[PDB]
């Protein structure tokens, strides 16, 4: 009776197949035949699962062979002009993504708010035409499988006319696409096709409401030139912006998030504006792995039910951004794996809930309910964490008195150089202890580690780092050695093209009972005489970068992180370590959508930074690096960290970055990334970059450093950029 659907599903497969498929091609160990052969058993496979599950309706066209952006450019003709002399097949396709020898890639971006990165569109004099029948190959593929089941999905005009790069005239180009739309969703209705889902986030947020006409005249359209089709506007990730006027769209469905925009949708609602329409009510989590609360969420829906004509039930993004399945997760504790739901768990989940709606009785509901029970009782999620009312907010001295002390006891030079703290790591081949002992592992990277500090102390880098070559993860390399963390066998996720990340799952409170990174910081500190940092990472990018409990609010598991970001600082000061340095690069990727929400996102981050770092003695120097870009947002919340130090990349922007520091007079330290991290550097180009920032504040107020880690660069052009890091700014020092 009530019907369940899904936006889309990950290309992964199970053990990756997909990543390890499209890879062997680019290495040409994977002809095109079996390219194709190969992603037709993924397709298929997927088609069944999601069959089996129960799903009415099952979203045929977001599998991809890299992005769905990306799909609709080669799709639309939209190519970039340096690409446009070779033939339009998938080695272009294929080109635009990763680049051939001779042009570079596209360029890519986040999925708004999500860990999914999409390829750029880059718009040009290309008149957009239709260069296959991608979707409709997909759908007549799908109704073999599925049949009537089968609802072919696409990204919406505006949407993507929004997310692209180039586009002279906003109106002009979203206009340009609609025939070529129009010809696709025709051709959809003629194989078959009843639903349709065009996927249009663009208006869940701020930007979206500049384009509320655009949307009456694009849908207003669809529904004259494809009267036979039920078109489903589709939003997720927020609420549904101007609700009372998109509310009056002449479309058959709306896709509401009621997930990440309850309040907001459930209040467009209860206006009783969707009475005559279907919901598409998103109500299952696609971007976390909880078994739902199915209380909670059962009786949302018979509020969504009767101030709607029609009820479809699916979860609140497409199941891309969760893991594929917990079956075989065999090492987690059975109340935690009873607690836990992936993609394929999710479409029982969603299946389960309609039923209960329709009032049909199943076992396996009151189950689900008891299983969530026992997850909430769990002991781990009733740890008792240090009282909070007894542990520092604020610094005793200030940072003008702390900069006093602090150089009385460091003595730094003029500009000191250093480094963000990572080194290139070459082993990952000794990493496969595969089976060695520790003693061994241990004094391999001890050896790498005293190697490099040789290194930094002959190029006369008076703050040195260990390297972090014991490190593959600046997230799990923490959460490895804290309570309420835990690491998947499988949970891998598509984060752009052919890669993938496993995020840690902060399953139960978070507490700090071992030294985490300590021995090899003291280690290297020992071989010089000169300062070593210690890195960590602070809560902000430790809960972006996991899969975070949603039971508690944001701010109190910030708190709890920051509490064992303490404690180990605390261990490392302890140890003599001097100066410490609190990473923090995920603060711009875990900004909520909507600017009205990010001041208390942005307050709760710097609450727990302060949980961190004030029970630090003044002597001690805190440092943060935060590989950002547009730093006049988040201005105050930074000053607000009252970090000795902070480190930002100037190099992108030749020195001119420090334009939000000149304004905020920043009476702060600063480290200036003179070098990115990503492309070698000439002298006479880091001493410009050096110099630039110098234009108000004050020199005795900077660092010179690179943009970023060094993981990623080669040894042998990490150390010739280092010689003329550290020779710029001496330079720069003989000059006064
Ligand atoms: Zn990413
Ligand atoms: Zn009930
Ligand atoms: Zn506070």
């Amino acid at each position: 009776m009530t019907k369940v659907s899904s936006l889309g599903y990950p290309r992964l497969g199970e053990n990756r197949e997909w990543k390890k498929l499209i890879e062997a091609y680019w290495a040409g160990k994977v002809s095109k035949n079996d390219l194709f052969a190969g992603a037709k058993e993924l397709r298929l496979d997927f088609l069944k699962k999601q069959l089996n599950a129960g799903l009415d309706l099952i979203p045929v066209g977001d599998f991809s062979l890299y992005d769905h952006i990306l799909d609709l450019s080669v799709q639309f003709n939209i190519i970039p002009k340096r690409f446009a002399k070779e033939p339009i097949d998938i080695d272009l396709y294929f080109a635009i993504a990763r680049g051939n020898k001779e042009n570079v890639a596209s360029s890519m971006k986040k999925w708004f708010n999500t860990n999914y990165h999409y390829i750029v569109p880059e718009w040009s004099k290309q008149r957009p035409k239709l260069n296959n029948n991608r979707l409709l190959d997909l759908y007549l593929e799908a109704r073999e499988v599925v049949g009537d089941k089968a609802k072919p999905v696409i990204t919406g005009p505006i949407t993507y006319v929004a997310l692209s790069t180039g586009v002279e005239d906003f109106t002009a180009a979203v206009k340009s696409l609609l025939p070529l739309y129009k010809q696709v969703f025709t051709e959809l209705v003629k194989a078959g096709a009843s639903y349709i889902q065009v996927d249009e986030p663009i208006f869940v947020t701020d930007e979206g409401k500049d384009y509320l006409q655009a949307a009456k005249a694009v849908y207003a359209y669809f529904a004259k030139e494809v009267p036979d089709a039920k078109f489903i506007f589709q939003t997720y990730f927020e609420g549904l912006i101007d609700s009372q006027v998109l509310s009056q769209l002449p479309v058959d469905a709306f896709g509401l998030d009621f997930v990440y925009g309850l309040e907001e949708n459930l209040e467009a609602i209860k206006t009783g504006a969707f009475k005559g329409k279907e919901i598409f009510a998103g109500v299952i989590d696609g971007r976390n792995i909880w078994s739902s609360d199915f209380v909670k969420t059962s009786a949302l829906l018979e509020t969504i039910e009767e101030q709607s004509a029609a009820l479809t039930i699916q979860p609140s993004c497409s199941l891309l951004h969760v893991p594929v399945t917990t079956k075989n997760e065999t090492d987690l504790d059975p109340v935690l794996r009873n607690g836990l739901a992936f993609a394929d768990e999710k479409l029982t989940e969603v299946k389960r809930l309609a039923e209960h709606l329709d009032g049909r009785e199943d076992p396996a509901y009151d189950l689900h309910i008891a299983h969530f029970d026992a997850l909430q009782a769990a002991d781990f999620r009733n740890v008792k964490l240090e009282d909070l009312s007894r542990v520092a907010t604020k610094r005793p001295s200030d940072f003008a008195k702390r900069r006093d002390i602090q150089q009385e006891k460091l003595h730094l030079p003029l500009l000191p150089t250093t480094t963000i703290g990572s080194f290139p790591q070459s082993i990952r081949r000794t990493r496969a202890w595969g089976d060695i002992s520790d003693a061994e592992y241990k004094q391999f990277i001890q050896a790498e580690i005293e190697r490099w500090i040789r290194i930094q102390e002959d190029l006369d880098l008076d703050v040195l780092v260990h390297g972090e070559f014991e490190r593959v993860d600046m997230v799990e390399f923490f959460g490895q050695k804290l309570a309420g963390f835990t690491t998947t066998k499988f949970g891998w996720v598509q984060s752009y093209g052919s890669r993938a990340v496993k995020p840690p799952i902060i399953y139960g409170d978070v507490q700090h009972l071992e030294p985490i990174t300590v021995e090899e910081t003291v280690y290297a500190q020992s071989l010089t005489d000169r300062p070593v940092k210690g890195m960590l990472t602070g809560p902000i990018t430790i809960t972006n970068w996991s899969f975070e409990r949603t039971d508690i609010p944001r701010d109190q598991l910030f708190n709890q992180i920051g509490l064992a970001i303490k404690d180990e600082i605390k261990l490392l000061e302890n140890a003599g370590i001097a100066i410490i340095q609190v990473d923090e690069a995920a603060l711009r990727e875990g900004l909520p959508l909507r600017k009205s929400k990010q001041k208390a996102y942005l307050d709760d981050a710097v609450h727990a930074f302060h949980i961190a770092t004030s029970s630090v003695k003044d002597e001690t120097q805190i440092h943060t690096h935060m590989c950002y870009s547009k730093f006049d947002e988040i201005i105050d919340a930074i000053r607000a960290l009252d970090a000795d130090v902070i480190s930002i990349e100037t190099s992108r922007s030749h020195g001119d970055i420090i334009e939000s520091f000149e304004t905020a007079v920043y009476p702060l330290g600063i480290g200036l990334g003179v070098y990115d991290i990503h492309s070698v550097p000439t002298k006479e180009e880091v001493v410009a970059n050096i110099e630039r920032p110098l234009r108000q504040l004050s020199p005795t107020q900077f660092w010179v450093n690179p943009d970023c880690g060094l993981k990623t660069r080669q040894e042998p052009e990490t150390i010739a950029a280092l010689k003329v890091l550290v020779a710029a700014t001496k330079e720069v020092r003989q000059k006064l």
